[PDB]
């Protein structure tokens, strides 16, 4: 018996057969949920050291839970970023990605100074709790998750914030949840750090980098001072991985560029992705 955690803190267990894909499990979600744009969406699980991998939804799952998972969990999530949320045609696709972005700001991954934490926090709290004088008290606001890692905020800088969350709310008074939820997602939608995937490795001249996919590209970033480099999308001709290698083959002037991964199973992970991520975009 395996879990699948969802978006909005719930689980469902599922017995896993030996055979039963990634896409399988990916598909009885999208049932679960009735959602009909499932290509933005697919399953992750922690690796043996806590990374997190995309699920390969062509193969057996329990096999690769087995093999590179600590436990027989995956969590469901958007995998394929979307420069802008209003290609989502249906609710429960904006409602699911809405679940997502929240939770990208919640844990840090995106980062996010503690202004824009309660400018979001406000949007999200009319989403998530309608207009602000059904609950004649705002005393529940304060044992609920409304900043990036809340918990470690000084109890003075939280009680400000979240009193300065209660009154935004008031503000907000009349907006509907798919309304409140866009407003949310348009905000983070222009954040550093929304859509991107990143890894260590080496360029071929021994420095480090840091390397991963974005909407524009994959992106290069070296820890010196100055600005990361973006392959697009298009000026890439193909990709390839061989042994500890991740290549770019580029279009211009058939120019490849190596990039040596950690090991064999991360180079061929990290070209799954990102042939995958060029499919998409
Ligand atoms: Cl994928």
């Amino acid at each position: 018996v395996a879990r699948i955690q969802l978006l909005n803190n719930e689980f469902v267990e599922f017995t896993l057969s030996v055979e039963s894909t990634g896409q399988e499990s990916l598909e009885a979600v999208a049932q679960r949920l009735e959602l009909r744009e499932v290509t933005y969406f697919s399953l992750w699980y922690y690796n043996k050291q806590n990374q997190r991998r995309w699920v390969d939804l062509e193969k057996p799952l329990k096999k690769q839970l087995d093999k590179y998972a600590l436990e027989p969990t995956v969590y469901f999530g958007v995998v394929f970023y979307v420069p802008s949320v209003s290609q989502l045609q249906q609710e429960i696709t904006r409602y699911q990605y809405y679940l997502q972005l929240k939770k990208d700001i919640l844990e840090g991954s995106i980062p996010c100074t503690l202004e824009q934490a309660i400018q979001l926090a406000g949007l999200a709290v009319q989403a998530d709790f309608g207009d602000f004088d059904q609950y004649e008290s705002q005393d529940f606001l304060q044992k609920f998750a409304l900043f990036p890692v809340g918990w470690l905020q000084d109890e003075k800088v939280l009680e400000e914030a979240t009193q300065k969350v209660a009154l935004l709310h008031q503000k907000y008074r009349g907006l509907t949840a798919p309304d409140a939820e866009m407003l949310y997602m348009q905000e983070v939608e222009r954040m550093d750090g929304y859509g991107e995937e990143s890894y260590p490795a080496k360029d071929s001249q021994g420095s480090d980098i840091s390397i991963g996919a974005c909407l524009e590209g994959i992106f290069v970033k070296h820890k010196n001072g100055r600005h990361p480099v973006v392959f697009r999308w298009h000026d890439i001709a193909n990709m390839s991985h061989n042994k500890s290698f991740f290549a770019l083959e580029l279009a211009n002037k058939e120019e490849t560029i190596q990039f040596q991964t950690e090991d064999m199973e991360t180079a061929k992970y990290i070209w799954r992705l990102c042939v995958a991520r060029h499919k998409f975009y």
